[PDB]
Formats: C-alpha cells, structure tokens, sequence
C-alpha cells in the first residue's frame, strides 16, 4: 500500500498519517534548488563544505513552498548522541540561516507552541517525528546508530510523560525515508551497541548476512523501541522509502561516498 510520504506539488515529501494532518510535516527532495556537484541542487545542509549562499537560497525556496518563514524555524547541532532540549518562539531563527547559532549538543527537539518549525537534516539517518494532536506538541529526532543505541527515540516519550504530562496513548510517531536493511550493513561493534536497548525478548532488527556482518534496519529498531517506551503499535507510521535506493529522490551519504547534501525533515503547526 501507498507510503505514507508522498510527494507534493514542489520538491518535497509530505508526511500523510492521519495523525499529523494538523501539522506541517515532511521532508524535502533533492531537487529544485541551487546548489552544484555533489550538493546538486537543493541541499539544505549549512554544516557540509557547500556555498552557504544557496543553501540559504535553497532554505528560502522551502520556506516559501511551505508558507513558513525561514526566521520561525529552529535547528540544532545534531551530535550523534540522544539529547533532546524543549524549544519555544525564543528560539527561533538558531541555526536557520548560521549552523553556529543552532540549539548545541542535542539531537532532537520538540515544542507545543504554533509558529515554530523543527527543522533537521538527514542522508541516511532515521528521522522521526513526533505528534500528540490533542496537546499541541510536536516533536522531531535525529537516529544514527549511535543515537538509536542511546534510546533517543523513548527519551523524547520520557520527556513528553515526564514533563509535559503527556501519556504515551496520546503520541503518534512518524519514522521517515532513511537507509534500509538493503543497503545498510554493520559490524559487531555496532549490533552490539544496540542490544541492550530491545525488550530480552525482541525480534532484532538485524539479519547476519556473512560472519560478522549485519544488514541493518534502523527504522525497525526505532519502532521497537517506541513500542518498548509506550506508545501504541497502531500509533506508529513508518515509510518504506530508501534513501540509497531513491537515488532520484535522496541526497545519500551511502551512496554518495560522503560527499553529498542533505534533505531537511520538518514539522510544525501554523500560527493563525
Ligand atoms: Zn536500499
């Protein structure tokens, strides 16, 4: 059946569950921007070595397809690790338009205010968006392996119970376009890491495929452990798109050897 991110009018892809229909949720597509060689063309990355006057152009063209504002959005430095900080109206515009000036040292972020767009990037990585309409909240990560091995993924369900008092059968989650068990092989050092973070007696969401190398499947683990933290198996969406197989859709850093651009993933609620 259908993915649940499907392409719109413009270069980007937006997120169909039911659940965030009251959002602005998706992620963009390579094209349609002005970045050259391997950023071709519209690499939203301001981190990557490409000339910062197109992605900012680039950063333009979304906000205008979107009809939200580069100076409303928020990004952060996206480490690799699984912390994940609240933002509100205040922080709008860090790391939009300067990487420097983006929320430090976390991977995640989330907000239950309208007028505030999350904004990180990926190439291969699993992005993960969060949602709990009757709230207001919505919320946005970043899964490498390392992050998924830190459990970034159940720590934003922690914060939303913890601290804003929201119960896990009030969150849907969205596990976007990433990097699949097709592409994607690991070593023991990595599955390992990984181990420690599933239910004794879960199904892994890897498969040996040679002595000592794993094809991995990130989004499955995400899902599993979003399921181990709470939130409702019928809550939870998944797309099936690659981003190294989508090569006509997806900058991949896989696929492209390192050198390449990337995609932005959003969401946000529009203010009145
Ligand atoms: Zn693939």
């Amino acid at each position: 059946m259908p993915d649940i991110f499907q392409q719109e009018a413009r270069g980007w892809l937006r997120c169909g569950a039911p659940p965030f229909a009251g959002a602005v949720a998706g992620l963009t597509t390579k094209h349609g921007g002005e970045s050259k060689g391997p950023f071709a063309s519209l690499n939203m990355g301001l981190h990557v070595g490409d000339d910062r006057t197109d992605v900012v152009n680039n950063r333009r063209r979304l906000a205008e397809w979107l009809a939200f504002p580069l100076e409303r959005w928020v990004c952060c430095e996206q480490v690799h690790g699984a912390d994940i900080q609240k933002v509100t109206k205040s922080d709008r515009g860090n790391g939009a338009q300067d990487f420097a000036t983006a929320v430090p040292g976390v991977d995640g972020l989330y907000t239950d205010e309208a007028g505030v767009l999350l904004a990180l990037c990926f190439a291969d990585c699993v992005p993960i968006y969060f949602v709990a309409p009757s709230a207001g909240l919505v919320g946005l990560a970043h899964a490498g392996w390392r992050g998924t091995a830190g459990g970034i993924a159940g720590h934003m369900v922690w914060l939303w119970q913890t601290r804003e008092h929201i119960a896990p059968s009030d969150i849907y989650v969205a596990i976007g376009p990433a990097i699949g068990p097709c592409c994607y092989t690991v070593d023991d050092r990595v599955v390992d890491s990984l181990r420690p973070t599933l239910p004794p007696e879960s199904p892994l969401p890897w498969r040996e495929t040679s002595p000592g190398q794993y094809a991995l499947d990130l989004k499955e683990a995400n899902r599993l452990q979003l399921l181990a933290a709470g939130v409702p198996n019928s809550h939870i969406y998944v797309s099936e798109r690659c981003t190294s197989c989508e090569e006509a859709l997806f900058f991949s850093h896989r696929r492209d050897r390192g050198t390449t651009g990337r995609m932005l993933a959003f969401i946000g609620r529009r203010e009145e």
